[PDB]
């Protein structure tokens, strides 16, 4: 459903170039899993019945980073600004969602399609629409289906970007990684649902609930069995997450 907007071979030449430095940048760092926190979870304040929130570099302004779910990524926002000066041309929103695209990319995961053209857009979205790490099934559903217009598979798909990085008490409240290997992306997340609660591994009550409803297991049972499977839907989810509201 998706129609992109033309941008001047500029702007894809700064695309191209800013995708490279990321990489170096991201890596050196070591910040890919909050780099991808900043992308996904800022996407998804998106609500498809009114067009508003979505992944329009809103993120960036101090009034959403105040957003108690949101602890932490000011450090991200922060750590992005002299990458982001060496390419005035490309938008917040654009330059946020290659930097979650890469992130994924640096730690092994799946090329993550991009396409530019997001437009920075003045007003935050209302506090409020975030997914919560406490609720279950339903709310997931509510958020990732009513709000933002993905499906069940995605869900199942995008909880698996918690493979990579770790939950902090500072922050969330929550600590510690989900999995043994956090700078790897690789089908961990959903191995170690499966296995139970190791001592040192987090779960969450929100990925906890995938385990139980009769939709999100048989997926989470297939990633974990096939890596390749959890690759190729994660790659279309994180796509989707993406662009909403973006080209339609
Ligand atoms: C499914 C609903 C989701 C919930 C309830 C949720 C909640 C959380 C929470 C509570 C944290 C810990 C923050 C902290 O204390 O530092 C976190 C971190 C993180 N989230 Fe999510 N999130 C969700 C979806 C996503 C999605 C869709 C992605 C990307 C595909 C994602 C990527 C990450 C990553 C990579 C981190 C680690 C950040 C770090 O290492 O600093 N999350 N998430
Ligand atoms: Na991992």
């Amino acid at each position: 459903g998706k129609s992109y907007p033309t941008v001047s071979a500029d702007y894809q030449k700064a695309v191209e170039k800013a995708k490279k430095k990321l990489r170096g940048f991201i890596a050196e760092k070591r910040c890919a899993p909050l780099m991808l926190r900043l992308a996904a979870h800022s996407a998804g304040t998106f609500d498809k019945g009114t067009k508003t929130g979505g992944p329009f570099g809103t993120i960036k302004h101090p009034a959403e980073l105040a957003h108690s779910a949101n602890n932490g990524l000011d450090i991200a926002v922060r750590l992005l600004e002299p990458l982001k000066a060496e390419f005035p041309i490309l938008s917040y929103a654009d330059f946020y969602q290659l930097a979650g695209v890469v992130a994924v990319e640096v730690t092994g995961g799946p090329e993550v399609p991009f396409h530019p053209g997001r437009e920075d857009k003045p007003e935050p979205p209302p506090e409020g629409r975030l997914p919560d790490a406490t609720k279950g099934s339903d709310h997931l559903r509510d958020v990732f289906g009513k709000a933002m217009g993905l499906t069940d598979q995605d869900i199942v798909a995008l909880s698996g970007g918690h493979t990579i990085g770790a939950a902090h008490k500072e922050r969330s409240g929550f600590e510690g990684p989900w999995t043994s290997n956090p700078l790897i992306f690789d089908n961990s997340y959903f191995t170690e649902l499966l296995s139970g609660e190791k001592e040192g591994l987090l779960q969450l009550p929100s990925d906890k609930a995938l385990l139980s409803d009769p939709v999100f297991r048989p997926l989470v049972d297939k990633y974990a069995a096939d890596e390749d499977a959890f690759f190729a839907d994660y790659a279309e989810a994180h796509q989707k997450l993406s662009e909403l509201g973006f080209a339609d």
